[PDB]
C-alpha cells in the first residue's frame, strides 16, 4: 500500500510529505505565489517564505521579525557565495544536497550562515574523511 | 546516518520531507505567515495557501486562478462536513489521517470535492472491507 497503520491509533501516508515537497518545487518553478527575492551579489533567487523558514534558522528569525515579516526583497551578506546558497535552496525543496569537491566549503559556510545544522555537520563529516 | 548516496549523484536526506512539513505545522499552530482563511459553514481555519495547492487540486486551481489568487477568504460549500474538513486539513499538514468508523463518509465527500485521490481511493479500500 501507499498507507500503514502508524503507532499511534491513526493511519499515515508513507509518500505525502515527499509529495508535498515535490509539488512545493514545482510551484517554484512555474514561480507560482513565491512571496521573496533573495539577493546575493548581483545574483536573485524567488522562494517561498515558509519554506525558508520551515529549513534556515535565519530565514525563521527574519520572517517571524514585526518589521521583517511582510518584505519582499531580503539581501544576504555580500560575501556568500551565489552557487552555494543555491545548492542550499535546491536542498531545501528538493532534499537532496549535491555536495561536490569544488562547492562544499561554500555550502559549509552558507550552511552556517543559515543556521542549517544539520548540513553544517555533514560537510563536516565529509572534510574530515577527505582529510 | 541522517542521509544516503541516491540513486543520481548526490547526497540525499531521509528524514528533510517530514522535517519540513513538522516545521510547516508548527507555522499554522503559532498563526505564522498564514495567509488565507477557508470557511466552512460557521467555522474557519487558517491555512498557507501553498500547503493546499500541494495537497488538494482544487486549492491549486482556486489559488491558480488570475482573479482567486490573492484573495484571504475563500468559502467551501456550506454543505461540506466542518469536522471532515478539519481532518483532511490536518492530514495535509501531518500525513495523518485520523479515519474513523463515524467520520470516514464525510472525509471522503470532502476529499472528493478538494480532488484528493489518494485520500479518496483510501477511504473506498476502507469501506469494501468494512462491508
Ligand atoms: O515553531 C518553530 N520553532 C519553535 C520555537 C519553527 C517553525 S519553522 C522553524 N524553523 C527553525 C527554527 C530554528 C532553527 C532552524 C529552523 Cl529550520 N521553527
Ligand atoms: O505543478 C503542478 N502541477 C503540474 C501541472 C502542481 C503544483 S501544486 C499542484 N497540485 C495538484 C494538482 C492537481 C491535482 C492535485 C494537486 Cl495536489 N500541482
Ligand atoms: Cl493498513
Ligand atoms: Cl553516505
Amino acid at each position: 500500500n501507499l498507507y500503514f497503520q502508524g503507532a499511534d491509533s491513526c493511519i499515515q501516508f508513507t509518500r505525502h510529505a515527499s509529495d508535498v515537497l515535490l509539488n512545493l518545487n514545482r510551484l517554484r518553478s512555474r514561480d507560482i505565489l513565491t512571496d521573496v527575492v533573495i539577493v546575493v551579489s548581483r545574483e536573485q533567487f524567488r522562494a517561498h517564505k515558509t519554506v525558508l523558514m520551515a529549513c534556515s534558522g535565519l530565514f525563521y528569525s527574519i520572517f517571524t521579525d514585526q518589521l521583517k515579516c511582510n518584505l519582499s526583497v531580503i539581501n544576504l551578506d555580500p560575501e556568500i557565495n551565489p552557487e552555494g546558497f543555491c545548492i542550499l535552496l535546491d536542498f531545501m525543496y528538493t532534499s537532496r544536497l549535491n555536495l561536490r569537491e569544488g562547492n562544499i566549503m561554500a555550502v559549509m559556510a552558507t550552511a552556517m550562515y543559515l543556521q542549517m545544522e544539520h548540513v553544517v555537520d555533514t560537510c563536516r563529516k565529509f572534510i574530515k574523511a577527505s582529510e
